[PDB]
């Protein structure tokens, strides 16, 4: 099982840095580091010696890349883990989704190096990575923290089963049992969505609980969970005006959470 | 990893059973195995009526029956963990609808329906492949055993989740994998190619590629052996001259394993 780390260095991509080398030290595996030379940044003497300050731009991008591969490297053989380090330029979320079709899990922070350590939202590059991405994409708040606990939001649609079957052998790895929500106002609709997925998690050695409640799904999410919690959850497609479920919750998300296409 | 075989009892059915009990043998997996009473023949009376239908019904029901027995008494026999599964509706639907709780699908390419010359897919077989949210494996009728594998890799999405469903067949069974990537520009089929054997060799799987150019499913269809596992991405529009994968699983000669 391999992991791919996109990190861009900055603050709010610590806890994902962190998140990823506790899981391949925990889960045995093995792990890569990707970080991107951003041509967005290059580009932008040719948006106004052109191609002299683009190629100045780019070194001086690439050098701090290094760096960053350099320091999580560091981090990762202290750690006792296998990493391979990645150094490519592009725009970030291509270069990632490239690179994710032979990775198994990806893990991202929820923003980077554009936003302060306020921002509570996602930046763009893992918008578009977790909306485009073959494989489960896992995103990290700033703050380091532990998985000590999570919950899934089924409701039976083809997303939903894919974050269900792929959270299962992390929570299978880490012993950790699995809060199932699932959220109807039809109770007899959102009991069948809930003893299917425990009837899968306990089929595949998970502990699971269940939560069948009527209202408002983002909100319930949301609610129940905690800053250790893994909320996983199948990805958004549409982008709607005030959100669908999983785009409010990820928007909002207070903890780790593991989406799947 | 939790194997669900889908059988409706035919001839052109035996080879799935057979193939699923074997996959769950040799890869200590648990399997369930699913018949489905068609309503859309139990119905055909609605064309008093309730009577007819059900004493229908109760015929399809009491095959469905047979057919559970016949394959747990199989598999219970061969040491395998086996669940029996007696649904009705539409089959595809009712197949889709258990596939959320299973990690691959074992049919037939077709069924009842059709003769034991048939070499084409079945319609709840097309259906479910184009649907499901987990590998489906299509195998022939006459039973055979997976002595090789190969896969159509392109590196777009549906091909990469092929990939990533075949390493774990390959490695439970020892088998080496032949990546093929087609494209008119050599240098790109090689990047696909050498994408491909890695990831394969990363997860314990000896590779080799095969880069080549002109048409995609005319070399996939010709390089499979009868016992050769094809993986490729699914299909998703229908086009009139069907498009690469829904040429190769029309004239399929032995399994195929979709992904999507
Ligand atoms: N250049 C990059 N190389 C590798 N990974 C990156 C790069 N940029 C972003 N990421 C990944 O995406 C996560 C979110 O960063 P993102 O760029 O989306 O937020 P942002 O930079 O604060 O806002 P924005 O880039 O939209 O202006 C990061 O924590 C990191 O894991
Ligand atoms: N009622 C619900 N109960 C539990 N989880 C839910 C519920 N609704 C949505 N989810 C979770 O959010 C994920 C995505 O739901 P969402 O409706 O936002 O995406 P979508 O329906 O596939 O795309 P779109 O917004 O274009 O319809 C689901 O796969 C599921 O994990
Ligand atoms: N009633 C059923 N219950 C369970 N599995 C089924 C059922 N019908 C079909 N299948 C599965 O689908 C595979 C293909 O059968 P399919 O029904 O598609 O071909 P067919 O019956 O010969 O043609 P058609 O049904 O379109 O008239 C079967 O080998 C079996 O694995
Ligand atoms: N050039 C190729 N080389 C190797 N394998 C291929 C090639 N083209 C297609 N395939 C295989 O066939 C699968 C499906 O390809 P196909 O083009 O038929 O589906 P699609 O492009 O995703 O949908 P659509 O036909 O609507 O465009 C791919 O995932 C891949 O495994
Ligand atoms: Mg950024
Ligand atoms: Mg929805
Ligand atoms: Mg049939
Ligand atoms: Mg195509």
């Amino acid at each position: 099982m391999r992991i791919l780390l996109a990190t861009d260095g900055s603050p709010q991509a610590r806890g994902a840095e962190a998140l990823a080398e506790w899981l391949a030290y925990k889960l045995s595996a093995p792990l890569t580091v990707l970080f991107v030379v951003d041509t967005r940044l290059a580009r932008i003497p040719e948006l106004l010696p052109v191609p002299v300050l683009r190629t100045e731009l780019e070194r001086a991008l690439a050098l701090r890349g290094e760096a960053v591969l350099e320091r999580v490297r560091q981090s990762a053989l202290a750690a006792g883990v296998a990493v391979e380090a990645v150094l490519e330029e592009g725009v970030p979320h291509e270069a990632i989704l490239r690179r994710a079709r032979a990775a198994d899990l990806l893990v991202l922070g929820r923003s980077g190096e554009a936003h302060g350590d306020g921002f509570g939202g996602l930046g763009s590059t893992a918008d578009r990575v977790l909306r485009a991405s073959p494989v489960p994409v896992l995103l990290a708040p700033g703050e380091p923290v532990e998985l000590e606990g999570a919950l899934l939001g089924y409701d039976a649609s083809e997303s939903a089963v894919r974050a269900l079957h792929a959270l299962a052998p992390l929570a299978r790895a880490l012993g950790l049992g699995v809060r199932v929500v699932s959220v109807h106002e039809d109770p007899a609709r959102a009991e069948a969505w809930a003893l299917e997925a425990e009837a899968y998690l306990r089929d595949h050695g998970v502990e699971a609980s269940a939560l069948v409640l009527g209202g408002d799904a983002a909100d319930h999410l949301l609610r129940l969970q905690g800053p250790g919690d893994l909320l996983a959850l199948g990805a958004p497609v549409r982008r709607l005006v005030f959100g669908s479920t999983a785009e409010r919750v990820i928007r909002n998300a207070q903890g780790p959470v593991l989406t799947a296409r």
